[PDB]
């Protein structure tokens, strides 16, 4: 009949057992039954945020009907998953949709109060038969709803509920709101323990139950895209397919929690991966790798090494971010170099990061540049720069440079940030900063540091510059810092080592060009004499390397003088540096 | 205290409406709390606040760092505390007569750290309420039921806080699988290494962070520790180290 | 069948072996096997720019099925492909999209899930008038659908990441553009099929030349599509050259011909001094300095996070400073149209910076945008021109330091505006009379050093630290500017010969034209407008009276103080 | 014009396509207004799209760049059987030569003469 | 003046946009006799409108000088003269014609008062 054409019996499928076991949801199914045994407006609607198991509530109710675990008034009923695409499709003629829907309604009256109706996507039922001068499904179902003589069950997302049903109050009051919350962690672990049998029967592999509880735990903590139980189910399924292809292509036979971590790190790259000996010996050689690019300035290397080790070691403060820092020193001591060193350690690249230089924000209102603009105003549909740049890749490094340049009340934003890792952009959603490192640099007591780094300890220098910082900032803000570090002007040996590093990357780029070039150490001594001052550090070394290398060497390369394969000693002139061809 | 209220009231720490005024430093952002008026950009998204109170009425509104905002944002809260009805851009009223509106500030905390001693609670509330009257209007502060004053935390409170943070540290490390003891003297080293009455309790926490976790994460990542071992936080002369027994 | 209406079997031709021997992109096929062997959510989607061979990915998967190179759950399948461009274009009224859609769904339910479907343009599925998310999203969750999606990330997040319920089923597979060497590997995998088609041979040096030049010069279509197109059309051209009325191997010469029509790079960089004197007379040392700086930028020794060249220009304006920038843009990248003239005379405030970089959101000039950075974003290979940089607000120099340090600049709208492909020209006139009055017999270098010390006392030292070289722009004499006036007369005669008039000139008339608007204080454009307004206006007055005839010799003979035109 | 059944015009179309497959590449076809074959009213464009993607079609299209860009390039298999073969506007001199090709045609029709100036 | 207003429009617009202008041209306030000539033009079109009404009008040159001294300042534009014409001619004239007084055929001579304008029927 017409019920055969447009409806699908879920209860016959659960009678075949071809539906999923549904475990839990007891108050939700009980209130759904309480609404379904009424006199007027029998119709519960499963308002719940997208992917918390709303279809599975009705499927589990169908299974409880088949098992006979319902009250006596529901024993022997039929749940029919109504189809909207079956009804819209065949009707470009006038009245043909209304013909079908009225025939369905007369069949449902004919079934004598035995058919439970399930309508997935109730928001699809709203704009259903919207042809020019045509009733939708609302204008035809709406009689039989509030006489109680239809046993509809809605299932809709809450954002679809606002736009598509709360806009139409008449059909909005015909139903009964059933909030279906995202489950907490422990109950989701229980549900996943229920569903282990299905995936074991599907992929013929086994699952570690610690991997299950780790998938639920890490999914609730780190992934902010989807919602429970959906994200954890997808973790388990994708791990199962990965193990199946590891076996079948070319080891193991189960699904460990390390496989869960590999799935999560493949999905984003938050380094939940366990400390393998390459990674763990890398992490124990933290300061050694930081002094592969940054000579000197030991104490901040120590502090950030400590913070990243406490992050990776499973001792993360789960609400504050990784490290809430503050760098302080005179101009040109490689503060940005240390930040690029962290980026290169973490991501194998300097500019795989976000640097936002706060000298651009010397006015107040650029707060709205990084957090966005409210509803109504100009740049609403774009988001703040900082929030979006986190919202793509949350495991990153957020760098603020020249923090003395901006207005003091930009730093209520970072009060939020360093309190909880939370930030709310102009559209009004939270952005998790629990995988970020915040570094702020200034040159506050640079006169005081250049004056008194000699003949003083590190500690009371930090004390005195902290007093200067309290003269600068707010007591709220500097409480949020994990650790304030102090930089110092470098000796000439540090600048000679930096010149060695610049010669290393120069010879790297000239082997890329294809030239075997060496240097006299006297030329290194002359370059150390040239770009040196205690007041400015190595940016004079930058310009000295720039001029006295990049001008004559590249001038003689383009002069046809430098032949590849020749030994090229960068020896000295009387006042300059000369290359040879030997 | 507000998150403890959320934990009592909803069995959950982070289930509350935390709208921190620390973004609202202009007269603009009234729009982002009550939605855009019709014809404008985010009209059909509503306010952030009135949508999320129309969903679950029984909740906690939290406004941390409430003095940072431009002082004429609070007129929204004149409405919220007169009747508890708010009218977003789509004309509708969201009835706040079950919500628990809480605001936290520090408008006179120099004065409160200075004179919580040698004056009673009453005259302190009087004087800091005069300060708030200098910072707000008589419209607003006449709506607030109780404006409490908080004092800093002496050594006993610091010891209790240190115990609770070490409880949550052991609670994290139980899933990491390392039941760790402590010297009772090491609590005194944390107290003497976390004590400063001008910043309250967070220097205690970051001193705990450094002086415990850095040897601990140093030794766990060292390839040294095996789960199940009785581990103690014995002191050195100045350090505190973890031992394996 | 309805399968004989909108579906395409690729296991058909792959069982026949009559498709592309798809080589490469193994990992994307592997992740497609990862998604398709799940129990649920078995509809992978492919993400990339159009023309990256996603159809070839599906066909190579089909060939691995035919070859048995797949695991034992992918076998017996039938590769299908549904149109998203006829289910709507045939759809007149209510339910013709949905009618065909449900007919496809039931006829695949007859197929019992042994069928893999392809769908391109997943963005088209969302908006068609409701349509298909509400009818495939059950099959997306039922698992009986075995779709293969294919679209681009921008349409994906514009349309499809709106509804997260549609987002949670499809699994993103990034298919980027392949490299030039991956293109080489694919074409070496496909040179056999070409040479078996046209019965010719193919030069593999011409293959790598075609790949490199297609990567460089043309960015309309991309790899591997443009390489296939150029190889096939060049092979067709060689085939016509054989069958016209002689080589079978397609050469890179025909590649360059179809390239430019349908190589002068390296030595043009080497001869850049001659290039700068192709249109500009005088300023020989400045020409040499600019050409050496260009070659050093092309030498590939400097910072890969710093631009082509940092420059500050001084001297008397209007003499060819802008003309140097025009010819520099011409023989640098294209032509006289990749440049932005910017006066720094205006910008003297904080909202000056808010103008030029970009407004914060919620404010006045926001999607009107920054005056500089939007024009950079439109023309990523240009030359940036600045005028009267001493009239700038001092915080603009912080932005200039960000330019010369990082080669990039976050605008007000919040994105990355790269600067490593342009030339920063900043012009000033602070040491004007230091060069003008001391033009006589003083060298280029010590005048440069003297005005360098002067501007060092003027500007910030850290600002001019970043500047590579400040050329002098010495005031050109009467002979150079007279020659420029002669070149303007030449292009004038060119346009009038386009109109078609034999026009001569007296040399005394040439001297009076050179002495109309010569001025060392203002520039060459006073001479230009002087000669222009003297000649042009009585000319057409004589013309449209009915006096001048095309073909008559028009000598610009002198009057006592004017120039008269004759018709002989 | 000679068809009025849904299955006789389509029968003619199927029979002509089978004859095009039968002629084995000797026939090189031409059909202007390919977009009109897309929207004629199974429409005929999607009926010939198997003859596109079965290695049998030797037809030529003709339209404006708008319909080729929208009704063809946006389609997939209809894209990958064709090119952007652009018809150029000729010169004025080429136009005069073509006029010389058909001056005598118009003159013999209208019994008049045409001056070359 | 052209150079300075070109600088102004350069502050307004793109610089090479206004290079594409055929010429930056300048409109300006105008002198005494131009006002009298264009007032004679407006009197001519007034004569045309009232001749199509069927009425024929003579003017005093004294009345022309009254108009040129009343509706005059170059600082604004022309239309002060236009509404001066409009008021000081048409309003007594519309008072007289809708009165049903003026027989056609008789010359409408624009005689003057000391300041105002009178149309008579002799
Ligand atoms: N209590 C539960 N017991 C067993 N499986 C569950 C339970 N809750 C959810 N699931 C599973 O979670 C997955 C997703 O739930 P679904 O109901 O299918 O998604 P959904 O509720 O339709 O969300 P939307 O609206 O489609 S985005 C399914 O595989 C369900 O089997
Ligand atoms: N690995 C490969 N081996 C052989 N041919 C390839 C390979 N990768 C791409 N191709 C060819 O490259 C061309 C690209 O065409 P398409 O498959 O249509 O590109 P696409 O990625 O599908 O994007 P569109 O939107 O369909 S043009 C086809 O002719 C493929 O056969
Ligand atoms: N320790 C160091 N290691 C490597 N490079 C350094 C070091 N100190 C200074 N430099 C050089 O000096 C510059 C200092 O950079 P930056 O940290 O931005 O200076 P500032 O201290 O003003 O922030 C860098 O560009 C780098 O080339």
């Amino acid at each position: 009949q017409a019920l055969k054409k447009y409806t699908i019996d879920l209860t016959e499928r659960a009678e075949q057992g071809k539906l999923d076991p549904v475990i839990g949801r007891d108050e939700e199914i009980r209130r759904t039954i309480q609404v379904l045994q009424r006199r007027t407006k029998n119709n519960p609607v499963l308002i719940g945020e997208p992917g918390v198991g709303k279809t599975a509530i009705v499927e589990g109710l169908a299974q409880r009907i088949i098992n006979g675990e319902v009250p006596e008034g529901l024993k022997g009923r039929r749940v029919l998953a109504l189809d909207m695409g079956a009804l819209v499709a065949g009707a470009k003629y006038r009245g043909e949709f209304e013909e079908r829907l009225k025939g369905v309604l007369n069949d449902l009256a004919k079934q004598e109060g035995n058919v439970i109706l399930f309508i997935d996507a109730l928001h699809t039922m709203v704009g259903a038969g919207k042809a020019d001068g045509a009733m939708d499904a609302g204008n035809m179902l709406k009689p039989a709803l509030a006489r109680g003589e239809l046993h509809c069950v809605g299932a809709t997302t809450l954002d679809e509920y606002r736009q598509y049903i709360e806009k139409d109050a008449a059909l909005e009051r015909r139903f009964q709101k059933v909030f279906v919350a995202e489950p907490s962690v422990e109950d989701t672990i229980a549900i996943l323990r229920g569903l282990k049998e299905r995936y074991e029967l599907h992929h013929h592999v086994q699952i570690t139950d610690p991997a299950i509880v780790a998938a639920a735990t890490l999914s609730h903590r780190y992934i902010a895209d989807r919602q429970l139980p959906d994200k954890a189910i997808d973790l388990i399924d994708e791990a199962a397919s990965s193990i199946r292809m590891q076996i079948d292509s070319k080891l193991r036979n189960k699904v460990t929690d390390a496989e869960i971590a590999e799935v999560l790190a493949r999905w984003t790259g938050i380094p939940v991966s366990r400390m393998m000996e390459s990674e763990r010996e890398k992490l124990l050689r933290m300061e050694q790798e930081l002094h592969h690019r940054v000579i000197g300035q030991n104490e901040a290397v120590d502090a950030v090494s400590n913070a990243i080790r406490r992050s990776r070691a499973g001792l993360a403060d789960p609400n504050r971010p990784i490290g809430s820092f503050l760098f302080l020193g005179p101009t040109g001591v490689g503060k940005t170099e240390l930040c690029k060193a962290l980026a290169n350690f973490m991501f194998d690249s300097d500019e795989a990061m976000v640097r936002i230089d706060m000298s651009e924000f010397m006015e107040k209102h650029s707060v709205s540049r990084l957090v966005g603009a409210p509803p109504g105003y100009v740049g609403y549909e774009e988001g703040g720069y900082l929030t979006e740049a986190v919202r793509r890749r949350p495991y990153s490094v957020i760098l603020l440079d020249a923090v003395e340049k901006a207005h003091p009340d930009v730093f209520n934003i970072l009060l939020q940030v360093l309190d909880d890792g939370r930030l709310t952009d102009g559209q009004g959603r939270t952005v998790d900063f629990r995988n970020t490192v915040v570094i702020m640099t200034s040159n506050l007591g640079s006169d005081l540091i250049q004056e008194r780094f000699g003949e003083l300890d590190y500690a009371h220098m930090k004390e005195l510059v902290l007093g200067v910082v309290s003269h600068n900032f707010r007591p709220e803000f500097i409480n949020r810092i994990d650790e304030v570090v102090v930089f110092h002007p470098l000796g000439e040996q540090h600048i000679a080592s930096i010149a060695q590093i610049q010669l290393k990357r120069l010879y790297k780029r000239l082997e890329e060009r294809g030239y075997e070039i060496h240097i006299s150490d006297e030329a290194l001594k002359l370059l150390s004499e040239n770009g040196y001052d205690p007041v400015y550090g190595a940016r004079p070394l930058k310009r000295a390397i720039q001029q006295q290398i990049e001008n004559p060497l590249a001038q003689q390369i383009l002069s046809g003088e430098l032949v590849p394969g020749k030994v090229i000693r960068l020896e000295v002139n009387e006042d300059r540096i000369v290359a040879v061809q030997h």
